[PDB]
């Protein structure tokens, strides 16, 4: 069953591995955990012996020297009620090395992992959840471990001990019906927390909304202050404490009356032997006195048993509480490499596509027999109406989803076939929206390729025609861009974002209602700029003003899904279609 | 003493205030933990006298009925170590009702204190601290005021008694020698400590940071894909792990320390005190065995200090979290309403500038005498090339910073008097960039007048013209925008805002760029259905794209920072200034 994977899995995390050096720094201190006890039962009888040497008055040497051993083994074991000793201490102190090693290996984990789902994982999410879900899982393993090592193995060690022994005290066969009794009481409380579970999954799932209604409000803070608000989200906020509150206050308060009734049963389970006892004393059949025995008898089963109890509860607490992170380091990815396959050879760069169709819900096609082809060296362009379908014929290219029918080929190669972590290498593109790294601008734009030097990110930006603004800025390259980049300016983000891709200097570009955003001055000269330093040809650019793709060699028009007149510029002009309608409308 | 002022804003929100029936579950809760310690000691004497008159013989049904008073005794006593009993767990069933409460009036208070700061430490911020020093604070208050309820007030309370006793029971002025004693002892270890306090600092603060890389690197998935990483995001994550699992190791190991060391002066103490006694009942005046006198004594001494000890430390670090916490709470608006303002008088919106200059951080004039009045009924638009400063003259007259010289009159009437709460009720804005909360469009067209009802939102987004391409989707007013609205699409994310400020149908309109992603067409007929709708109500526009101000009421140029020339499209042109060259060279 399910059980079995999550286990196993968990067999390594758990235990240090690899590291030789934390592999024995456990076994310390379990070893130290076992002498505390043995020392904690031992310092009473020193203090009988130097008793007895008191009372014979014995020379001052001897009854010194007992003093001393007596005084050093009290300063071992720490005296009792805090622990607060040092066998005791250096416990803790050599405990917060291995903790830290599987508390970094668990995080570090799942954040590798968030970086690998398709993009379609990554819209569909909510900021709130995803970020609460690694806090409350790390914190469950190292809660299990350093829980698990201090308490679960000594009293099981103990407990057992306790079973092998006082087997030949009693009957051979005495020591069956005691493991059949710890059996049977272990069975019995496992159907009784069925009780739990329900509940505290109820609160768990309602708990990562009331996040979501947190971190998703806060995100966009002009928007809340543009229009009149700041008393319908408090509002809002409070009403989704409220069930949570409720939601909790029945987890909580179902945890003690079933400690309780644990307890009952025990108590009176113990109070019918000691009602026999009362009945065979009072010279009804006896007047033994053996209530020594029994006496005996009460502790030796209610404090191994209750503490067996009391714990199993914690264990289950924990694995329930981390259930929901499982999900998260599963989702298995989509878009799939091939196993088995090596790099796109590449030349001077032909791409071109054949019967393509490709649908995001199944509901409707959103595009419907794609044919085109462009040749090395040359500039092809889209235009079209808002939603027609423009985004996605590039954002295919780049291979986040996958095709449905048809294929696409780069160079006489599928894409398909080729991994596509080398697919990344050679096309550079430039988004429709920007975002930047909360971070100075020189370090921001030299991000494409880490190792080029403090000379040649200078050039590039020098192309992008933004360099002689910037240097009219305060403070210089120093400066900050500010959290999503929006403090620097309205527009010249749009040029640090195309100057990002010029520096990385790819085979294929791919501009995306990129010169928008600007004005009509600079984008003369950004587009000259970019042309001389074209990097490697074939270009396609999506672009709504059409006096920015007047010359480009290749021109297409999409209505709604489909390729629906294709031409050059002047060759089409007079061709009286819609893009004639198009250009005669924007004078 | 700033501790003095810190103090107050702990007793406002610690105690229960203002709600009876939460006031008067502290009570309860002390006083049971009272009469369990005085069960826990009265126990034994009960038992002791039952064993004794059950000892003899000849019981008739004393025997029984004493024997149920103990057995309900004892699960009412909850057998010490556990606390699993009928007493101490109605302490903590009771105790989760008032705790919640504290836990309530700290979030909710400072999440709407962080929707009140101005525009400009917000765009300062970084997510990761802001999320998670809310995380600390509120988990910093709770742990608090369980150590002032459940530890610290008893063991005061029985020190206090000890030294009221024994002062008949020997000479009076030995409680001032006591109390004195106890004072010094305390002076010493106030020291010891705040040797420690600048070193957790460094860990907390170190802390922020490291959450900013992951925060701040989900935040945008788009720029770390479309380039190649995962090869340098999870490395750069490592390194801000590292520096903070070092600084972590050289903090909680002081604790160990400066732990034990106290301790070896306590036994280092009694090591002299039995030393002594040693020498005393070493035939020096007699053989007396007063150790055993002593011992208790000096036990009295140990436990009731080491205690008190051992609960400093926990406080410290509780203050040192908030401490962090408490510097949000601190900052102010940086715009605030002058005391006693009336509400805004509003009949026709004629808006006035007189002779402005402002500037962001005094490195260089952002804005110089900019002068220029509209009469009510027209259309005001600005045109220059990027950076020269119209989306600050836009976001100046909302009201997110402030003037430096002259003043701005809107109907004839000051900005500067009248409260922020009524201004921004009468001006509609729609935003350069676009967001949206993750909610089905429903809800975000609709966010502008709450109470407005499902059939005037249908009517009002048809003028904008969203209306035709919504119900061709699946599922019509109920799809999903996704986390920040990236997954609508690239136009339409824009026509959404642009039908919400239809629907709040403010008084003045101040749309800062709208036709920048919509095509060309659905551009002519969102212009022609946004003038149908009231000739009276006063517009703003500034607009990249030169067509559609064609005919508008009036046009600026801004160069930088300044006007350049004025004047209607019709006649301005023939003057062959700078804007002749901008539009000559746009055709
Ligand atoms: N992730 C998605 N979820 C739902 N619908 C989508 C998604 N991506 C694209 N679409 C649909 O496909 C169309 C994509 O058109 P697109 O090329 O983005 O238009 P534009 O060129 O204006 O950006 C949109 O109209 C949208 O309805
Ligand atoms: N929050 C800010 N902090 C500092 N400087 C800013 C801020 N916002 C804008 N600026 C500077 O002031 C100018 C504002 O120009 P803006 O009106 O945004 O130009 P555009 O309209 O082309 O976006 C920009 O050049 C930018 O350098
Ligand atoms: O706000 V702009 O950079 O499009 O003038
Ligand atoms: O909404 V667009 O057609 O400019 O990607
Ligand atoms: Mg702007
Ligand atoms: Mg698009």
């Amino acid at each position: 069953r399910d059980f079995g994977r999550k286990l196993r899995l968990l067999s390594g995390y758990l235990w240090p591995r690899g590291s030789p050096a934390l592999q024995l720094v456990v076994l310390i201190c379990l070893g130290l955990m076992g002498l505390e006890r043995a020392l904690n039962v031992l310092v009473p009888i020193f203090y009988r012996n130097i008793v007895n040497l008191l009372t014979e008055k014995a020379p001052w040497n001897s009854l010194a020297w007992t003093v001393t051993s007596y005084v050093f083994l009290k300063f071992l074991q720490g005296g009792g009620t805090g622990s607060t000793g040092f066998v005791s201490n250096l416990r803790t102190f050599l405990w917060i090395r291995v903790q830290q090693f599987t508390s970094r290996r668990v995080e570090l984990l799942i954040f590798s992992h968030l970086h690998e789902l398709s993009l379609r994982w990554h819209l569909g999410r909510r900021t709130g959840e995803v970020l609460r879900i690694a806090d409350r899982g790390t914190s469950s393993v190292t809660g299990l471990l350093s829980y698990l090592v201090f308490n679960v193995i000594p009293t099981l060690a103990d407990i057992i001990i306790g079973i092998i022994y006082f087997s030949m005290f009693f009957n051979a066969w005495f020591g069956l019906i005691v493991f059949l009794c710890m059996s049977l009481y272990l069975t019995l409380t496992i159907v009784v927390t069925e009780w739990r579970t329900k509940f505290r999954r109820a609160m768990n799932t309602q708990e990562n909304a009331t996040r979501a209604r947190a971190v998703d409000s806060l995100l966009n803070f002009e928007t809340v202050k543009y229009y009149n608000a700041e008393s319908y989200e408090v509002e809002r906020y409070r009403e989704a404490i409220i069930k949570y509150q409720g939601l909790e206050w029945k987890s909580s308060a179902s945890l003690v009356l079933l400690n309780q009734t644990q307890n009952l049963v025990i108590g009176l389970g113990l109070l019918a032997g000691s009602l026999l006892c009362a009945y065979f004393v009072t010279e009804q059949k006896l007047q033994v006195g053996d209530y020594v025995l029994f006496g005996t008898y009460i502790i030796q089963l209610y404090m191994p048993l209750n503490a067996f109890g009391t714990y199993y509860r914690m264990i289950q607490t924990n694995f329930i509480d981390m259930e929901n992170m499982f999900d998260l380091l599963k989702e298995e990815t989509e878009v799939k490499d091939l196993p088995g396959a090596g790099p796109l050879r590449f030349q001077k760069g032909r791409i071109e596509f054949e019967n393509v169709h490709f649908s995001y819900a199944d509901g409707r096609e959103t595009l419907q027999d794609v044919s085109f082809t462009v040749m090395p060296g040359q500039t092809l362009a889209l235009v079209g109406p808002s939603g027609a379908g423009k985004s996605t014929i590039l954002r295919l290219l780049f291979r986040f989803y996958d095709i449905s029918s048809g294929c696409i080929r780069i160079d006489g190669q599928d894409i398909s076939q080729v991994t596509q972590a080398s697919l990344r290498s050679h096309i550079g593109v430039v988004p429709q929206d920007t975002v930047l790294f909360n971070d100075t601008i020189a370090d921001n734009i030299r991000y494409g390729r880490v190792t080029a030097g403090n000379d040649e990110v200078e050039a590039a930006a020098q192309a992008a025609g933004i360099h002689d603004a910037i240097m009219a800025f305060p403070e210089g390259y120093r400066t900050q861009v500010g959290e999503r980049g929006l403090k620097l300016s309205g527009g010249e983000k749009q040029r640090v974002a195309i100057a990002r891709t010029i520096l990385k200097a790819p085979g294929i570009i791919l501009l995306d209602e990129a010169t928008s955003a600007l004005d009509t001055s600079n984008e003369r000269a950004i587009q000259a700029s970019l042309a001389k330093v074209c990097a490697n040809r074939t270009t396609i650019v999506v672009a709504h003003r059409l006096s920015t793709v007047v010359n480009a060699d290749q021109i297409l028009v999409i209505k709604d899904g489909c390729i629906v007149e294709r031409g050059r510029h002047e060759a089409l002009l007079s061709r009286g279609g819609v893009y004639a309608d198009m250009w005669q409308l924007q004078q």
